[PDB]
């Protein structure tokens, strides 16, 4: 599928150079930075989407995240499915696992305080996760069942707002160093 939304956001910290390629290609070069999150998909995200991408460079120094990312909003949620990452591999409140695609996630809850959040500003909000048990090997082409971890996290009283904002492949990084190209439709 065709993407529609270019997500490129950093809190200023560093250096991230990010390219919006062609078609759902987008590549990040990163030094030394606070936060960022780069990524291209949807507009609108999706209970119920498949998202499939390609990472022919995963490079990540430190702190990085190769993960699917969005938010929700009523209540305001940040949720992420990742595949990979970097030297920390992100946990929080174990809930449970849930397998899908090939992997087994194990599910975590965390809670952000005074962060910044889609609508800007800083507020408190939960977090919603689903972290691969062991880094998914990159370069080929991978699927991400989105159904499967919204219905699992379900299960376990963790429902998502009814207002959707933006879904994305993203590389998400923190205090690090990297590469990364990822393809996404």
């Amino acid at each position: 599928a065709s993407t529609d939304y270019w997500q490129n956001w950093t809190d200023g910290g560093g250096i991230v150079n990010a390219v919006n390629g062609s078609g759902g290609n987008y590549s990040v070069n990163w030094s030394n930075t606070g936060n960022f999150v780069v990524g291209k998909g949807w507009t609108t995200g999706s209970p119920f989407r498949t998202i499939n991408y390609n990472a022919g460079v995963w490079a990540p120094n430190g702190n990085g995240y190769l993960t699917l990312y969005g938010w929700t909003r009523s209540p305001l949620i940040e949720y992420f499915v990742v595949d990979s990452w970097g030297t920390y591999r992100p946990t929080g409140t174990y809930k449970g696992t849930v397998k899908s695609d090939g992997g087994t996630y194990d599910i975590y809850t965390t809670t952000r305080y005074n962060a910044p959040s889609i609508d800007g500003d800083r507020t408190t909000f939960t977090q919603y996760w689903s972290v691969r048990q062991s880094k998914r090997p990159t370069g080929s082409n991978a699927t991400i069942t989105f159904t499967n971890h919204v219905n699992a996290w379900k299960s376990h009283g963790m429902n998502l707002g009814s207002n959707w904002a933006y879904q994305v492949m993203a590389t998400e990084g923190y205090q690090s160093s990297g590469s990364s190209n990822v393809t996404v439709w």
